[PDB]
């Protein structure tokens, strides 16, 4: 059901040719083409306003009125586009600087874009994501809700020592500095500008010292008078939610402060109640579980709205009156996602999607209805549309492969339940012994085992290899205690729990205990390498892609949260520094890296090979010179074949 | 016999503790230590003047007088040291600039070095090798024979587009540009300065246009009035030997010009006859074979001194009177090296080292005697000392391993004999079938098969693998016709001849024709890869180290000699461009590269892996991040084990 979404009070989808509306009407590509089924980006679901990407600029389109809105000329920039909530202007970044282009109405001619900044360059970045995209930061432009102002980040990274990123395709290779701030080093300096459209004036927030402070979750007041910022200290154990005057940039007040033994991690903006300039919802994991908190703008906590030993995983919004909250959570089970209603006064949740498994739900603009997309181990796809507190309507339902087994084991503490998935060999025979590969990630913010319906496990299984994954402690959606055990000690608990997975595998009669392998990417590449070095008698063969190898060389804003700074934690960093234990490699391990990886710099795997040379140990290697952190697109076929053949050759 | 050499009329060697002199006297490390067995560099064999490298500077020492000469302070620079023939000054390069330090006599105090240049930097190089060390160029400083002047290269490479060379060892990796001028691109601009010690004045040779001309084989007149230069054009098919006035830098005259259908390649300086400012010996391959030619300084050729279908391989010098020439050549056999005498009037050579095999010979300062070091397949080491035209005296003689077989096959023309060596499996059994690896180089200036006594072949042989090498056409010491067949067509003839080697192997009953592999480094890495892609049905497994893959990315001064320029020869370059045929890889090939390789830039192997990704083919890889073109020192053990295990795993 291509593009299933809300447009006004209609739910909408594509039929290769038509856009179909239901509350039935149909809008074809030729109907549309006459007014200039293609791709679009929805800008305003309530109004069904979208933008169409065409040869020769952007065309805004009102799908409810069936009328062109505006033509935009952004000099071919698309990545950084951020349309005003008014819908008639768009911000974007081009050749280092921030611009605003105004939409032009059909046959009324165009105006030249406004340059918000003029001194952007390699070490001075405007209007883009900062702080290595930590703290929920995905972009660097933030329109005020009435379109009067454009707030934006200014990142001076001139003090950061860069890493070369080399393009090998020109005749002579060309390097460009990547200002990647490594653990324990000087951070970049971010400030927040606000460009006022009426006056063309810019003011900077007076965020003050230390200049390294992290400026996160920018959130405008509904009346546009105040810009709120969640400021996080370098230690990452204090978050202050502060109000700044949008007119002058002056500090107004600190609403509240959160602190934690290990770390605080704000990830979501303040969300104001409907029709209110004075009350908002703030997400916080302060009580050990991510919950919704109701605050007024003086900083006074009215009440914790949600509570329980489960986590809110998506805040979807309010009823029109702002007396109810809608949200996705783990309340039913950490392996599941359901959509709920709760009174703003708190109390009992009501599960609006009760069936056991994974629900992905979209609340209608008017808050009256939901689109639900469901899948489970027995149900490939069930698409429903429901009038909340009324009838439900099914729109679509779907109905030798490797067998997938699931269950629970105890973690190394002997108390915490861990959930696993096991992809069995194709045509598995219980009388036979099989090799098995532990596919591991194990890092924060991910959860690999859910009650659901990129298939590398199935490919391995088709080659006669079982694939086992377990979500060890450190992993997500199980509360802060379950995650924070890793603090200052990366790899230690994670590997202990992965070895409980191995204990379970060895308890299976059909497992060949002498043919156990391991594979993972990124944090999973760190884990793969660490497991081979630490448990060299168990793990015969592994493949580690884009692996972290020396945490001192990972980015400040992620690494120092989980590990603290290298100066504060030499014992922990040293224990996880795989360069120090390269002489423990006694099996077959291939490392793979994208050469232009700006997340885990190529240096990590290169230094490991260098360490292995000195240590006289013998890893294998592959480099994708055109790829960044992950191998994307058709080349992923080459990746899977390289990884698979390594295991079929050696394990 | 450590350090065997001439000092005055004595032959000399070390005995761990003593320096022993014979014409017998002995000089111990304690005798020497009292005057301040250690290492030294001999500066003047006739006078037995040496330099000793010590903590706190250089100490010049007269071994015949047993006296310190001078103390030198070169601010710890050692690589670029070039001592004046007078022995009391030394030139060197430090922080981009050329200096001359004067020696200080014991207890007479020291003087500050003189700065010859002051504006050296990354794009302006002084006193170093230029033209990528082609044309016999090994250094960039050239003292006049009486020490009155210091000539030096100035290389402006500001027009060359650089390649990043990345040091991965700092916390954040650090790149430095390498001004490596690739085939068909703008070359660097070399001029020659002459610093006059008496006046402190510098003059530049008026070498003129084109500024890209190659300035080679700088050779001072004995009277210091003229500096001769062999100038080579960009096409490399014309060499002009020109005289310049040392006082003014003005052009004086062109002595003679050499031209060739394919290429001219001057490799040696003019060597003046003893006591003569008017006659010199010039080496030239103009008649198809490297020979010695007698010229006067007007440019008039007196006579070709040596001639024949063999090559002079080392010119050792003259009798004191300058009526005879001494030299090493292939006259006995291209597989052998003997030392000869010939009258300056020419005619018959006399072989002074008649025994069949490899002789390495040192003519005494007075030209009366020779030290000879001999080895052959039956003789590991025989060291002789002979009074020419008188008695000879033996000083030393040396006396399950893999069997080494040698023989001849016909090249692909069916006419030219090729010589091969075959290292048999350890404990070879004629009833058994064995895998075999062709170890290939095949490029110009090398000859791998000689009648002699780094052992990778023996290691492979010990693992049960035969190793076969054949010197295909293109290879050295067989005359110009045998080499120049490759011109404009790199890889084509070489591979045709290597396939004659395969034909020979397949004719052996003990060869397993389905288990043939190939290995080589550099040009041999190009050949390994090319053979796998071209003859994929034959070569099952290969390992290619520091391989050339795209000749457009090799250095101008070597590549354009053998291949012409890419614009002049698209058909030839395209045929050898292994990036275009990466989809033909159907066996197992590991490429290996030193990351900081300044000879074959790392880009070659990286782009091949990138080509294989697009082509969906599957090479393997290893990178030595701390190594340049070859893996040197203890790490070479790791290299051999990586290469060997690849073959034992897959072939
Ligand atoms: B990996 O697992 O993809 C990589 C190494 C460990 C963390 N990591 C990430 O990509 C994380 N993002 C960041 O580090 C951002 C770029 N700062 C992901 C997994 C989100 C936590
Ligand atoms: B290799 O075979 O080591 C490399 C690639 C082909 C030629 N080559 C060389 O190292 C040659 N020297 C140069 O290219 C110099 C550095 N310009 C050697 C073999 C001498 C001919």
């Amino acid at each position: 059901v291509v593009g299933l979404q809300w447009m006004g009070d209609n739910y909408v989808f594509i039929e290769g040719d038509d856009l179909v509306f239901n509350k039935t009407t149909r809008f074809s590509a030729a109907d549309l083409n006459a007014l200039m089924f293609p791709s679009f980006r929805t800008l305003d679901a309530g109004r069904g306003l979208v933008v169409l990407f065409t040869q020769g600029g952007l065309v805004g389109f009102d799908m409810l009125a069936r009328k062109v809105t505006y033509l935009f000329d952004t000099n071919e920039e698309t990545a950084s586009l951020d349309f005003s909530p008014v819908g008639d202007r768009v911000a974007y970044v081009r050749n280092h600087n921030l611009y605003i282009a105004r939409g032009g109405k059909l046959g009324e001619g165009m105006s030249r874009a406004i340059a918000v900044t003029i001194d952007g360059t390699e070490t001075l970045v405007y209007g883009q994501a900062v702080h290595q995209r930590e703290f929920g930061i995905e972009k660097g432009t933030f329109w005020s809700p009435k379109g009067s102002c454009l707030a934006f980040y200014r990142m001076d990274q001139s003090m950061v020592k860069p890493t070369p990123i080399v393009d090998y395709h020109p005749l002579e290779a060309e390097s460009k500095p990547l200002y990647y701030p490594m653990a324990g080093t000087p951070s970049h300096h971010v400030t927040v500008g606000i460009y006022h459209l009426a006056t063309g004036k810019t003011v900077y927030l007076q965020t003050g010292e230390p200049k390294e402070k992290f400026l996160t979750n920018l959130s405008w007041s509904p009346d546009e008078n105040i810009l709120y910022v969640a400021e996080v200290n370098r230690a990452q154990n204090e978050c202050k939610v502060n109000a700044y005057d949008a007119e002058t940039g002056r500090f107004v007040r600190t609403l509240f402060v959160e602190t934690d033994k290990h770390y605080v991690e704000p990830l979501h903006p303040l969300t104001f109640l409907p029709g209110s300039n004075n009350q908002f919802i703030w997400q916080s994991r302060r009580d050990g579980w991510n919950h919704l908190y109701l605050y007024d703008t003086t900083g006074r906590l009215i009440r914790q709205v949600t509570k329980g030993e489960w986590e809110v995983t998506n805040f979807a919004g309010f009823d029109p009156k702002g007396t109810r909250l809608y949200f996705e959570s783990t309340e039913a089970s950490p392996l599941e996602r359901h959509f709920y209603c709760i009174d703003i006064k708190g109390g009992k949740t009501k599960d609006l999607t009760p069936e056991s498994g994974m629900h992905r739900t979209q609340l209608s603009p008017d808050g009256s209805a939901i689109i639900d997309i469901f899948q489970s181990p027995t149900v490939p796809r069930k698409v429903t549309v429901t009038n909340i507190g009324k009838g439900s309507h099914t729109l679509l339902e779907a109905k030798a492969m490797p067998e997938i087994r699931t269950g629970t084991i105890m973690a190394a503490d002997g108390q915490t339940p861990l959930y696993y998935k096991l992809t069995m060999p194709l045509h598995f025979d219980p009388a036979k012994k099989y090799p098995v590969i532990v596919y591991v990630y194990g890092g924060p913010h991910a959860q690999l085992v859910t009650k659901t319906w990129g298939g590398w496990d199935i490919y391995m299984a088709q080659k006669g290899y079982a694939v086992f994954t377990v979500d060890s402690r450190g992993s997500a959606n199980r509360g802060a205690a379950f995650e924070q055990v890793i603090h200052r000690r990366l790899g230690q608990t994670e590997m202990a729990d992965q070895m409980c997975g191995v204990d379970f595998l060895k308890s299976q009669s059909w497992v060949d205990a002498d043919r156990i392998g391991v594979h993972g990417w990124s944090y999973g590449g760190f884990m793969t390498t660490n497991l081979m070095l630490t448990h060299g008698d168990v793990f015969k063969v592994g493949v580690a892609g884009g692996p972290v190898i020396d945490w001192n060389r990972y980015a400040i804003m992620y690494g120092e949260r989980y590990f603290d700074a290298p100066q504060e934690n030499p014992e922990g960093y040293d224990a996880a520094n795989l360069l120090k234990r390269a002489g423990d490699l006694k099996g077959r391990l291939m490392l793979i890296h994208g050469a232009i990886d700006p997340v885990v710099v190529w240096q990590h795997s290169l230094l490991f090979l260098d360490a292995c040379v000195k240590a006289r140990t013998y890893p294998d290697y592959y480099v994708y010179p055109s790829h960044e952190h992950n191998v994307m697109g058709p080349d992923r076929v080459h990746l899977y074949e390289t990884i698979t053949r390594y295991f079929t050759d050696h394990l």
